[PDB]
């Protein structure tokens, strides 16, 4: 239920959150703040935290990411596993309206609303983060 992975894009990046808990890509494999912790919450949601800066990965009303320290239900996300084996994250606040976690090919975070299914910036394969 609780699994520490990394999150890679498939457009070519890892997602990490900053201690300032800003979120955002990096080509940075070797960063430590992009190895994630993705705890089930419950069947089919999940919370998404930061093994270094000790936040979560949110979204606001907007579809704008962020990362707080303290939960809400905007820390929760709708996991879902694809045919193809990658990853999706739907935010439960606002599933039903979408709004997928994303990086752009620019390593930005996709705003929910600009997400849409069949992106390839949506698409994620967490990879083990052991040795």
């Amino acid at each position: 239920d609780i699994r520490v992975r990394r999150l890679f894009c498939r457009t070519q990046w890892y997602l990490r959150i900053d201690k300032r808990g800003k979120v955002k890509g990096t080509q940075e494999m070797r960063n430590s703040y992009n190895i994630m912790e993705i705890r089930t919450v419950a069947v089919g949601i999940v919370a998404i935290k930061g093994v270094e800066s000790e936040y979560y990965l949110a979204m606001n009303k907007e579809g704008k990411l962020y990362a707080k320290q303290t939960p809400n239900e905007e820390c929760l996300f709708l996991e879902r596993l694809e045919e193809n084996h990658y990853n999706t994250y739907i935010s439960k606040k606002h599933a039903e309206k979408n709004w997928f976690v994303g990086l752009k090919k620019n390593g930005s975070c996709k705003r929910g609303p600009r997400t849409h299914y069949g992106q390839k910036a949506i698409l994620f394969l967490p990879l083990p983060v052991s040795s």
